[PDB]
C-alpha cells in the first residue's frame, strides 16, 4: 500500500503556496484526497497532466485545480469545504481554518 509522505509538503504550483501535512488529516480516508479515477484510488500529483492540470483559478471543470481546493459542492470534499464543515459556527477555526488571508493556509 502507498505510504503517507513526510509533513511539510509545499504544494506551489502557483502564487499562493501552501503547507500541508499529512499526520494532521489521518482521520480523512487516503482515498478521500487520493480519490478513484477509473475504478482505482489515484496517488499522482494533483495537477498530473490529464488531472487537475488547469491553472485558471475561475475555472469549475473537473481540471480546475484552484477549484479542486477551494469550492463547496464538489464529488470529494476540497481542503476549503471540508475545513468550512470541521470550523462550523466557531468564527475563529473559521479564520483559520477557512480564511483566505491570515490563515493556517495563506499567510
Ligand atoms: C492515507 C494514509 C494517505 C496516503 C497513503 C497518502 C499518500 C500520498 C502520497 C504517496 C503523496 C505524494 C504524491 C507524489 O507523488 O508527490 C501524497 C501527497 C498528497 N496528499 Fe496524501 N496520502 C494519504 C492521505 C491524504 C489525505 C487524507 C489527503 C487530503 C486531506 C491527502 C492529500 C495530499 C496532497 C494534497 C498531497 C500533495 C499532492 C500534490 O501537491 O499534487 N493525502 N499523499
Ligand atoms: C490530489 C490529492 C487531488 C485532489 C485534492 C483532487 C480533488 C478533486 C476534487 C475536490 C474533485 C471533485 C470536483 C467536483 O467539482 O466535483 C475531483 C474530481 C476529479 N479529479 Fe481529482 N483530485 C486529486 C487528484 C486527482 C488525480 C491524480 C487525477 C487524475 C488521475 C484527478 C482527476 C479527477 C477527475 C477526473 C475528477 C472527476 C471524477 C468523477 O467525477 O468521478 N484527481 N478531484
Ligand atoms: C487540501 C490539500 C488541504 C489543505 C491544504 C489542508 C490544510 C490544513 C492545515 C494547514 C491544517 C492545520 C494543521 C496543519 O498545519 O497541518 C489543517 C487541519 C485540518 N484539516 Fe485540512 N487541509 C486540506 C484538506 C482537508 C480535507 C479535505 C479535510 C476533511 C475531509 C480536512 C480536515 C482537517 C481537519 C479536521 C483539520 C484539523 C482542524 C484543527 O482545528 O486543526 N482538511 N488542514
Ligand atoms: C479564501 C476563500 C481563499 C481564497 C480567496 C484563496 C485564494 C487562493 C489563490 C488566489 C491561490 C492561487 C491561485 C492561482 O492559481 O493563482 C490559492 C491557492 C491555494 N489555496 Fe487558497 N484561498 C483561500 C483559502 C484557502 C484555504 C483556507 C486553504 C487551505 C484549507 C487554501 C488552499 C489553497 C491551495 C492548496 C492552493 C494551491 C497552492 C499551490 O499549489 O500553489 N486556500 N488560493
Amino acid at each position: 500500500a502507498p505510504k503517507a509522505p513526510a509533513d511539510g509538503l509545499k504544494m506551489d504550483k502557483t502564487k499562493q503556496p501552501v503547507v500541508y501535512n499529512h499526520s494532521t488529516h489521518k482521520a480523512v480516508k487516503c482515498g478521500d484526497c487520493h480519490h478513484p479515477v477509473n475504478g482505482k484510488e489515484d496517488y499522482q500529483k494533483c495537477a498530473t497532466a490529464g488531472c487537475h492540470d488547469n491553472m485558471d483559478k475561475k475555472d469549475k471543470s473537473a481540471k480546475g485545480y484552484y477549484h479542486a481546493m477551494h469550492d463547496k459542492g464538489t464529488k470529494f470534499k476540497s481542503c476549503v469545504g471540508c475545513h468550512l464543515e470541521t470550523a462550523g459556527a466557531d468564527a475563529a477555526k473559521k479564520k483559520e481554518l477557512t480564511g483566505c488571508k491570515g490563515s493556517k493556509c495563506h499567510s
